[PDB]
This record gives C-alpha cells, structure tokens and sequence, in this order.
C-alpha cells in the first residue's frame, strides 16, 4: 500500500513510520515545510503507525533527540514514539478490510489528517489547536499536550486495569477532536475503508 505523508505545517517535521519492532519503508524521514513523502506499507500490516516528530536534533550518523515523538534517539525509527503524539493508526487487510484511526491516546503534537485516496471511505481528522489550550498540567515541556496517563501514571487515566471511562483530560482531547481516540476504551472511531487502499497523511492540514 501506499501512504504519502504531506508537510503542510509552516515546520519542518521528522515524520516517523512504524510497527513498533520495525520501521515501516525507512522509518523516518525529515519533511521541511512543503514537502512530502511516499512510503511502500506492506500488506497485512497491523498495528502500524505514522506520526510527526518536533525539533529534531540529530548527527550525520542519524542519531540524537527529538523534542516530540522521539523514537530511541535515531532518525529512522524502528520503534513507536515517546508521548506527545498525534497518531495515525492503521491495520491493512484484515478480513478484507483496512482499519484506520486518529488517536490522542498518547497526547497531541502536530495536527493531522488521515485519509484514503480511494473514495470507498471516509478519512478523520484532528486539527483543532489542542496545544494552544493544552491544560497547564499536560503540557509538555518540549512542546505538545501530553495525555493525563503520562502525566500521572494513574489506572484513572491509564486503563491500566482494563477498567476506565472517560475523565477530564480526556474529555479535553475528545471535544476538540471528537473523530479521534481520548482514552483506551473511547467509543471507537475506527474507520473501516476497502482492503488494500491508500492513504494521505497530512500534517496541519486545511483542505
């Protein structure tokens, strides 16, 4: 499948592609401002995810540190990201089916889109300026809003138990993102689109 990744943020975001024991296609790759990439994910693919990462700082080796989103301190990530993140979720041919979703699970950084290119379909979005209105509590020191688990490591915020509802801080993320995930057990918003489609991936988007 293919999965092309747009920088329309006035930002240069490292944008960062896995399936949490491996990178998917590279990995990581830094998009200024304007700039896209496209990606190759494989088929059957499940539990990958896209994310933007902030205010990198990385060495001609590809190793340093992000502000948001740093995975192991390497620019072509191999594992998921350390919180705040907006993510991309998807699984690819299950059943028949692909699966994606946008989720605040793990706080927000960077607005996003996530849609198919196929029109059998619909994308989501979580755009709303949740950094701007990040509560003081969640928010992180290197820019983004943190999601209320990270910050107190509780089973109130972290389903830790398998038994949680909604909070606060969630409702924080939910109501200014109601298309996307705020805690573990949020009423899904999984969007079932035709097995082995494409997608876009597009940080601040406006369209």
């Amino acid at each position: 499948a293919t999965f092309e990744i747009v920088n329309r943020c006035s930002y240069t975001v490292w944008a960062a592609a896995s399936k949490g024991d491996a990178a998917l296609d590279a990995g990581g790759r830094q998009l200024n401002s304007g700039e896209s990439w496209t990606i190759n994910v494989e088929p059957g693919t499940n539990g990958g995810k896209i994310w933007a990462r902030t205010d990198c700082y990385f060495d001609d080796s590809g190793s340093g540190i992000c502000k948001t989103g740093d995975c192991g301190g390497l620019l072509r990530c191999k594992r998921f990201g350390r919180p705040p993140t907006t993510l991309a979720e998807f699984s690819l041919n299950q059943y028949g089916k692909d699966y994606i979703d946008i989720s605040n699970i793990k706080g927000f950084n960077v607005p996003m889109d996530f849609s198919p290119t196929t029109r059998g379909c619909r994308g989501v979005r979580c755009a709303a300026d949740i950094v701007g209105q990040c509560p003081a509590k969640l928010k992180a020191p290197g820019g983004g809003c943190n999601d209320a688990c990270t910050v107190f490591q509780t089973s109130e915020y972290c389903c830790t138990t398998g038994k949680c509802g909604p909070t606060e801080y969630s409702r924080f993320f939910k109501r200014l993102c109601p298309d996307a995930f705020s805690y573990v057990l949020d009423k899904p918003t999984t969007v079932t689109c035709p097995g082995s489609s494409n997608y876009r991936v597009t940080f601040c988007p406006t369209a």
